[PDB]
């Protein structure tokens, strides 16, 4: 099963691409034509050394994408494009529909369940775009999997990776749970889903029970790691709504999602027992997630 990843030089994309190559899956990486940044240069080299095949194009160019999917006999398409580029996926979906040979598409999800969560603006606009892509995918008859992996295991700053050394900003009561997942686990478990019969036309939720922490708990894990306590200060709901209300992109987007998670409980407030939802830890039993303690341990080694 040949995998095409768009957005492999991106934050999430680097983890997904590396996991695909480490799983011994034939892996093709879409590259923007032109000169290469030092960091892009770094990433593309690492991936090619792991056996990645670089292909040149842009996902908003339908005819170009049709040619690539056909020429390279692609089976599985994974998009990890950024928030600014969500509607660039429209041409890619039309291209996949035209070629008709795609076995699984994973659009650029990699956070919350955009069909259940209701963030304030401008987070909401991003979710409108993601929902529009899901509507197009489903109406196009493309088999899909939606990766709802919740938060990457970093410190959740309102404007956003390394936890604080001076004082902790605690959102609201600091007693609202979220799920934190290592980057490497987002990649590993994403790639397992692409050809699993059980994830076909499903939302895949990442709910590792040992990494279900509120902000007060997350603070305490960091204090254990640095061997000292810090002052805790409150950031109110209205603080976050003010920040969101300025409509400064992407800072205000991050503020809106912080509010949704840590004020409104968007990651934990629904059941996954229904027939269109599956959960990673029950799909792949006896395959432990890296803990937050472990993750914070490598931030310490920096
Ligand atoms: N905590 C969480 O769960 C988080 C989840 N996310 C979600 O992950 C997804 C990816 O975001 P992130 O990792 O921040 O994004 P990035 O901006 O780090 O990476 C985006 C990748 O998409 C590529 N790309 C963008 N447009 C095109 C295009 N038209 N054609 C081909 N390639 C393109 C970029 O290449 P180039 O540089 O050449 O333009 C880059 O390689 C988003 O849906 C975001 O919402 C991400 C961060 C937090």
């Amino acid at each position: 099963g040949r995998v095409l990843i768009a957005g492999a030089t991106g934050f999430i994309g680097q983890f997904v691409a590396t996991a695909s190559l480490d799983a011994h899956r034939p892996t093709y990486i879409l590259a923007r034509p032109g000169p290469r940044s030092p960091s892009k240069a770094k990433i593309f080299k690492a991936l090619e050394d792991k056996g990645a095949i670089i292909v040149y194009g842009l996902i908003n160019e339908q005819e170009a994408m049709e040619k690539i999917l056909k020429e390279h006999e692609i089976d599985i398409v994974v998009s990890t494009v950024g928030g600014e580029s969500i509607l660039d996926q429209i041409a890619l979906v039309k291209a996949m529909k035209a070629v008709g040979t795609i076995k699984r598409f994973l659009p650029s999800e990699f956070g919350h369940d955009v069909n259940r969560a209701d963030p304030v603006e401008p987070g909401l606009n991003m979710y409108r775009e993601k929902r529009r892509v899901r509507q197009l995918v489903e109406e196009s008859g493309i088999p899909f999997t939606y990766i709802c992996c919740n938060s990457i295991a970093s410190w959740p700053y309102y404007n956003n990776v390394l936890p604080p050394t001076d004082f902790f900003q605690i959102y609201g009561d600091g007693n609202v749970k979220a799920y934190f997942v290592a980057g490497t686990d987002i990649g590993k478990f994403t790639m397992k889903t692409v050809d699993d019969v059980r994830t076909l036309n499903k939302s895949v939720h990442f709910r590792p029970s040992c990494n279900c922490l509120n902000i007060n708990e997350l603070a305490s894990v960091w204090e254990k790691k640095i061997g000292r306590t810090l002052p805790r200060v409150t950031v109110t709901e209205d603080d976050l709504l003010a920040a969101a209300g300025e409509n400064i992109i992407p800072q205000s987007v991050v503020a809106a999602f912080t509010h949704d998670i840590f004020i409104k409980g968007c990651q934990v407030n629904f059941s996954i027992d229904g027939p269109e939802d599956v959960e990673v830890t029950t799909l792949y039993p006896e395959d432990s997630f890296r803990t937050v303690e472990e993750c914070f341990g490598e931030y310490i080694v920096k």
